[PDB]
Formats: structure tokens, C-alpha cells, sequence
């Protein structure tokens, strides 16, 4: 349809790189925006074919190119060298805004699965604040669903299509490299994981009804997708999730199978210098980790799954557009 613009609340005195990027690329935010209901209207959306996702993907690539420069970038035959200073890195929310003569329709159905017709609709100038958080397997620091866990997929019959599970209740995950400098670990409270996967198995069962529902760890691929990978405080964490995606839900009951201990699952993590890039097909080399305690305390707010009687789901990811989709699903640009 058109070219969106971004509004953020960043300040120009922060050294933090999302703030810096935003202060030259985004406009400040309307302190009181203005919505506009239309509960008879009913319009369709398709989260899987939504141009806003492409545009924000562009922006985040831009942000990362200006903020997290690699010492080396290998793409094609070429290798680029640049200065790769350690930086202050903590994502801030970004709002996407329709320019003059355009609006953003927001679907207000709190159970809207992301495709098809939506009953109650609003008009808005901008989306909510969206933290551009790059990760795999687990979606972090998003917006919880308001009613019940929600299964999203372009086509749930096509097992090659990523599934986005939208949780309604955060599950804490705490990842730390304490004070091998490249070793770290994550802690999740097993009870709340227990619970979350049981409710998720419930919903998945609604969609696949005769079958037991198995959670298993990612089969194969680059480390970036076979582990829960993400950037914490500038450093690239790769966390093993085999004791996380490991359990069966059979008789309306979830049994967790992965090893726990003292009531918490603990992921073993490596901090890594050589990265397979999400932005494009290529490799990126970074400097060794900063010093001291590197810790991120995050909210798991959704999952990225791939489906292989029984249905089996393993963690997926790799296409960062899906992350943006998970927040942008309820919006389209009109007029
Ligand atoms: C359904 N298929 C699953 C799947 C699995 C892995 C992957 C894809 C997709 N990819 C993908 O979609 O890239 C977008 C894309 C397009 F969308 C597109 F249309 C293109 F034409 C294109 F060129 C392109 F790059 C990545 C390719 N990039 C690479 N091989 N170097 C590959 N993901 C990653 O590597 C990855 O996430 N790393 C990583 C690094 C740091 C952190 Cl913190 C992190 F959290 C993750
Ligand atoms: C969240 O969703 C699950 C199942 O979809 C439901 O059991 C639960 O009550 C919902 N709300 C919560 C957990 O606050
Ligand atoms: C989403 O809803 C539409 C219509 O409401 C339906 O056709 C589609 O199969 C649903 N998809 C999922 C993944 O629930
Ligand atoms: C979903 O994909 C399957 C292929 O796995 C195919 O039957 C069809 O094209 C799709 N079905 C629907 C309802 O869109
Ligand atoms: C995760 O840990 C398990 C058990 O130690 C190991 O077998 C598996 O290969 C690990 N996965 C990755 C991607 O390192
Ligand atoms: C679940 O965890 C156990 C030990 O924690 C491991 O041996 C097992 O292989 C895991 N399940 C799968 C399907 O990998
Ligand atoms: C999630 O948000 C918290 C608080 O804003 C932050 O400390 C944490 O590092 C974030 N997680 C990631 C992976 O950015």
C-alpha cells in the first residue's frame, strides 16, 4: 500500500544503539494517540501476507547494520572488515505509523487467529510499541494474548509452515554468563513451563484431535535454529533447549520429559563469535565477550514451532519476519 514511518520514545542522549537509530529514523510519539472503533464493520486480514512486516524487517536490518557491526562479514565470496566496538544494546519499542491519507486498521477480536474476517475493528495512527527482538524457538518480550493461548499458522495442514504459539501468560527465562568465558546458562521455573506446555497441548489438540501431542527438541540445522539463540547485551547466546521441548501431552494431561532439577530447567548456553546471519545468507564474526556478568531477564511470550496416532512439534525459527508477524498480526494499512 504505502511507506510507513516509525515513532519511538528514544532519547538522543542514550548511547544505547536502538535509541540512537530511532532518534535519527523515527519521529517522537503522540503522547495521546486516538483510536476509532467500528464494531459492525468486519474486515479481513492475513498476518502471513502483511506488508508492514516487510517494512519493519527492513528497518531492523538497518538498525542492526548501523549498531552491531561485525568485525568480519562473509557473504558470497566477499569479506568485509569494519570496526566492531562493543556497544550498549537493549531493544526499545518502536511504533509503526500510517502517513497522511492512510490509516491502520486494528483487529480488536481478542481471539483473532490472524487470518480471515475480523468483526470488531478500529482505526489508529500507529501500532503499539514493538520491541524488535531477534531470537529463535522462543519469542521474548512480546505482547501476551489477552484471552487464551492462540495458535497461528499460514496453513496448519502444511507442516512446512511455521506455527506461532501466542501465550497468554509470561514464562520467565533468566540467562546469565557469570563473573570458560563463553559458558552461560538459563533458568526457567519448571512448574510454569509445565503449565504452559500443558495449556499449549490443549490448544494444539483442538487443532489435531485424535492424536497425542509430543514436544521434542529441534532436529537439525545451524546452531542458530537448533538452539534458542538471541542477542543479550550485545553478545550472541546459543542455549540448548532439549530439556525444554521435551514432553508428552496424551490424555488431556501434560507430562514433562526433559531433565529438571530443584524445580528449574537449566539450559546450557555458549556465547559465540561466528554467527549465521538472520538478515541474509552469510556469516558474521564478532569480538570475544565483554567482561563481568552478562545477564538478561526476559519474558517468554510465545513459541515458534514446526510439526513433523501422534503429532510432534519441535522448536523452529530463523526467519525473523515471523517475530515481527507475531506482533503485527492484528494490523493492516488501508486507503
Ligand atoms: C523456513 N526456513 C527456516 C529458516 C531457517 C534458518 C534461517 C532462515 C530460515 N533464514 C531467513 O529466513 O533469513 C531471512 C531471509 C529471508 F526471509 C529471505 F526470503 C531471503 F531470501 C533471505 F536471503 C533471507 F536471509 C536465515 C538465512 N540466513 C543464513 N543462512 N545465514 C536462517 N536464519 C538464521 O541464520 C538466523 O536466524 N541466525 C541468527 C543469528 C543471530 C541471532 Cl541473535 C539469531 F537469533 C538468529
Ligand atoms: C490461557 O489459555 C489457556 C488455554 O488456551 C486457558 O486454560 C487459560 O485459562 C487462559 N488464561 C489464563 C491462563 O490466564
Ligand atoms: C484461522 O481462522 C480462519 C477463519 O477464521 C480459518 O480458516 C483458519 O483455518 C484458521 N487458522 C488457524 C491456524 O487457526
Ligand atoms: C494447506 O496445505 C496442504 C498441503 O500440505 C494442502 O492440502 C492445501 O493447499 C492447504 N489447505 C488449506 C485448507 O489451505
Ligand atoms: C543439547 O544437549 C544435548 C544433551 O547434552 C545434546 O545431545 C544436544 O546435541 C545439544 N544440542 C545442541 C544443538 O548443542
Ligand atoms: C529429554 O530429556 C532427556 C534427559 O534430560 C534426554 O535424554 C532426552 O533425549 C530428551 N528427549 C528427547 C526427545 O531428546
Ligand atoms: C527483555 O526485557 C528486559 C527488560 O526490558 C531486558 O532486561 C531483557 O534483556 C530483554 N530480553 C532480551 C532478549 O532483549
Amino acid at each position: 500500500k504505502t511507506t510507513l514511518f516509525c515513532a519511538s520514545d528514544a532519547k538522543a542522549y542514550e548511547k544505547e544503539v536502538h535509541n540512537v537509530w530511532a532518534t535519527h529514523a523515527c519521529v517522537p510519539t503522540d503522547p495521546n494517540p486516538q483510536e476509532m472503533v467500528l464494531a459492525n464493520v468486519t474486515e479481513n486480514f492475513n498476518m502471513w501476507k502483511n506488508d508492514m512486516v516487510e517494512q519493519m524487517h527492513e528497518d531492523i536490518i538497518s538498525l542492526w547494520d548501523e549498531s552491531l557491526k561485525p568485525c568480519v562479514k562473509l557473504t558470497g565470496g566477499s569479506a568485509i572488515t569494519q570496526a566492531c566496538p562493543k556497544v550498549s544494546f537493549d531493544p526499545i519499542p518502536l511504533h509503526y505509523c500510517a502517513p497522511a491519507g492512510f490509516a491502520i486498521l486494528k483487529c480488536n477480536n481478542k481471539t483473532f487467529n490472524g487470518t480471515g474476517p475480523c468483526r470488531n475493528v478500529s482505526t489508529v495512527q500507529c501500532t503499539h510499541g514493538i520491541k524488535p527482538v531477534v531470537s529463535t524457538q522462543l519469542l521474548l518480550n512480546g505482547s501476551l494474548a489477552e484471552e487464551e493461548i492462540i495458535i497461528r499458522s499460514e496453513n496448519l495442514t502444511n507442516n512446512a509452515k511455521t506455527i506461532i504459539v501466542h501465550l497468554n501468560e509470561s514464562v520467565n527465562i533468566v540467562c546469565t554468563r557469570p563473573n570458560n568465558i563463553r559458558q552461560a546458562h538459563c533458568n526457567i521455573n519448571e512448574s510454569k513451563w509445565n503449565n504452559t506446555l500443558q495449556k499449549v497441548g490443549e490448544e494444539l489438540a483442538k487443532h489435531f484431535p485424535s492424536k497425542t501431542i509430543k514436544f521434542e527438541p529441534s532436529s537439525g540445522g545451524d546452531l542458530e535454529i537448533t538452539t534458542h539463540s538471541f542477542n543479550c547485551r550485545g553478545e550472541f547466546f546459543y542455549c540448548n533447549t532439549s530439556d525444554l521441548f521435551n514432553g508428552t501431552y496424551r490424555n488431556g494431561t501434560y507430562n514433562h520429559t526433559g531433565r529438571s532439577s530443584n524445580g528449574t530447567i537449566t539450559l546450557q548456553c555458549k556465547i559465540k563469535q561466528i554467527i549465521n546471519m538472520w538478515q541474509e545468507v552469510g556469516r558474521a564474526i564478532y569480538a570475544p565477550p565483554i567482561e563481568g556478568e552478562i545477564t538478561c531477564n526476559s519474558n517468554i511470550t510465545g513459541l515458534l514451532l514446526l510439526r513433523d496416532d501422534t503429532e510432534t512439534f519441535r522448536p523452529g525459527g530463523g526467519d525473523m519476519r515471523d517475530n515481527w508477524r507475531s506482533e503485527l498480526y492484528k494490523y493492516k494499512v488501508v486507503e
